[PDB]
C-alpha cells in the first residue's frame, strides 16, 4: 500500500479498496477520487 489516491468514475468503484483500507462498505465518489469514510 502506497497509492494515496483511490480514482474512480462512480462510487460504486470506490467500495471495494476502501473496504480493503477500512475493513467497512462506506465511500464516495467526489471528483473523480474515493472518500473512505470509514466505520462505525
Amino acid at each position: 500500500g502506497s497509492a494515496e489516491i483511490i480514482r474512480c468514475s462512480g462510487t460504486r468503484e470506490c467500495y471495494a479498496p476502501c473496504q480493503k483500507l477500512t475493513g467497512c462498505l462506506n465511500a464516495k465518489c467526489m471528483n473523480k477520487a474515493c472518500k473512505c469514510y470509514g466505520c462505525v
